[PDB]
Formats: structure tokens, C-alpha cells, sequence
């Protein structure tokens, strides 16, 4: 159940809620090292190049990635987005 | 022919085409100053927030838009847009 796989419109509501910092979080709880993550804010929109890049993964799923946001303590986000 | 109306689909392309320090360009064009453009990289997506912002005012329209991108020396994202 690929993230790449999933429908536009809910992957914009994803990067919506990964808003501010989050992303960031995400990234380090996801493997990415500081200087990596650093790499994306030059991209014009760092959240979804950085979940392009790690959606070509083949563990890069859904739940891997509502797994991640329950780590980073943002099953708000997970909440949010299951309802 | 306002360019929020634009459809995800293609206001994902428009996205892509400003890579890298090109929304910033496109936003100094738009008459946001560099403080205010600066403001926007707090954003998960600066380019998306940028026309989100941008987008709210009702001179906001596509051709606008691609009028600003000629004016950047863009014409070439002007022509991928179009074709
Ligand atoms: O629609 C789903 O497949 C979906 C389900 C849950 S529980 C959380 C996020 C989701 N999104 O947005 O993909
Ligand atoms: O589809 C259109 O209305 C469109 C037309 C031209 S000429 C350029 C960009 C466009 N996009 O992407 O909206």
C-alpha cells in the first residue's frame, strides 16, 4: 500500500498537516540525518520532495509513514487524517 | 480565470516548474518583498503557500501569473505550461 500510490488530493492534505517544523521531524524519524533533511529546504516545496524522495522506497507505505507520525508524537496528524 | 480555480492537478505542474529559487523570483515580480518572500520558507511548501497567498486576491488569474513569468525571463516555463 505504496505512499507514492496515493491519490493527489490526499497526499495535499498530508504535506497541509506536516506544516512548519513537522516535516522535519518526520525526516529524522524516517533515517534522514540533519545535513540530509538541510538538503530539501532548498527545493521549492521541501515536504513533498522530501516524501517523493523516500516514496521510492519500496517500504515507503502509508502506515509506515502514520507509524512514524505516532513516533514523532503526531497521531494528531494520524487522527486527523484517519477521520 | 482565477488561478486558485486551476485544477491540483495542474497547480502541481505550475510547482514543479518553479524549482529551486524561481518562486522567489516569481514572487519579487509578483510585488512581494524579500523579507515577505522570506517569511514564506517557515512554510513546509513555500511555493504552494506563496500562491495560496497570492492566489486570494481577485487580479490573482493564470495570465497574471504567466505574464509575471515572462517578466522573470521564464518564458520558457510559460511555453511548458502552454504545450
Ligand atoms: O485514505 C486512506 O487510505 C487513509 C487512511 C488513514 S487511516 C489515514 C490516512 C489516509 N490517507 O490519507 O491516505
Ligand atoms: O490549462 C490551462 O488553462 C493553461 C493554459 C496555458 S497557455 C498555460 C498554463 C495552463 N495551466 O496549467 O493552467
Amino acid at each position: 500500500n505504496l505512499y507514492s500510490s496515493l491519490p493527489l488530493t490526499k497526499r495535499e492534505e498530508v504535506e497541509k498537516l506536516l506544516n512548519g517544523d513537522t516535516w522535519r521531524h518526520l525526516a529524522g524519524e524516517l533515517g534522514y540525518q540533519p545535513e540530509h533533511i538541510d538538503s530539501f529546504t532548498h527545493e521549492a516545496c521541501p515536504v513533498r520532495a522530501l516524501l517523493a524522495s523516500w516514496g521510492a522506497q519500496d517500504s515507503a507505505t502509508l502506515d509506515a509513514l502514520l507509524a512514524a507520525l505516532r513516533r514523532i508524537q503526531r497521531a494528531d496528524i494520524v487522527e486527523s487524517l484517519c477521520s
